This record gives structure tokens, C-alpha cells and sequence, in this order.
């Protein structure tokens, strides 16, 4: 209904449309089409907020792009990269792990967009962002 609770920092990469792939392959078909995406998109610091199935991404870098709201209804899969790779650094020095999610908004043609993100937090790695984003949605963990 509203939007206020969680609010972390991540690095925005780019949304690479998969065209109805699956989920655990959209991260690879995106990581492989983003880490090498030539030309590569500019890495911007964004603020990842999770409020009642409502992911918010605000530009906290230097006013690069507006803010968007991706409801978890769309974010089907939100895990680290299977290729065990990292983003191409924030911008010259600064290695940051790589993680994306698959957003299936609208049940038209199962047209999903795998968005890439690099952890930009000295106290919030991409694994912790993937352990939280998955803890907020369906799951349990069992082993943690």
C-alpha cells in the first residue's frame, strides 16, 4: 500500500530483456550480455528499498536517471550470478560482486527483464542483498 521500511545501496547496471527465458538462465544470458555489453552501461549508485512487495531504485550517484518501482510480483528470481562473476567495478578501482534478478511484469508474452546489479555497500554485499530479497519473498533457507 505504502513504501517505507528497507533502504539499502546497490549499483545499477542495465535491464537486458530475455524474451521469456526461465529465471536461472536469464542471470547468465544477462551477465554474459552485460559484463561484456559493448558498449557497457555506466555503473550508478542506487538505493534498493523493499516495502510490501515494492522494490524502489533511486539515483543516489549524481542525478543520472529517475527512480523506478519494481513490485516483487515481477521479481521472479533474485540471486547472485551462476557464472560466479563480478561487475566491471563501479568506475576505475572498486571490485563489487555481481547479482541480478528476473522481473516478469505483465503476463503478456512472459517478457522478462534481467537487471544486473553490483554490491556497493561496505556492510551489505550482493549475497546479503540476495539473502534479504529472497527472505522477504517465499522461501525459508533451512541452512544458514
Amino acid at each position: 500500500g505504502s513504501h517505507m521500511g528497507a533502504a539499502c545501496n546497490v549499483l545499477f547496471i542495465n535491464s537486458v530483456e530475455m524474451e521469456s527465458l526461465t529465471g536461472p538462465q536469464a542471470i547468465s544470458k544477462a551477465v554474459a550480455e552485460t559484463l561484456v555489453a559493448d558498449p557497457t552501461p555506466t555503473a550508478t549508485i542506487v538505493h534498493f528499498k523493499v516495502s510490501a512487495q515494492g522494490i524502489t531504485l533511486t539515483d543516489n550517484q549524481r542525478k543520472l536517471f529517475f527512480r523506478r518501482h519494481y513490485p516483487l510480483n515481477t521479481v521472479t528470481f533474485c540471486d547472485l550470478d551462476p557464472q560466479e562473476r563480478k561487475w566491471t567495478k563501479t568506475d576505475g578501482s572498486g571490485p563489487a560482486k555481481l547479482f541480478g534478478f528476473v522481473a516478469r511484469k505483465q503476463g503478456s508474452t512472459t517478457d522478462n527483464v534481467c537487471h544486473l546489479f553490483a554490491e556497493l555497500d561496505p556492510d551489505q554485499p550482493a549475497a546479503a542483498i540476495v539473502n534479504f530479497v529472497s527472505r522477504v519473498m517465499l522461501g525459508s533457507g533451512q541452512k544458514r
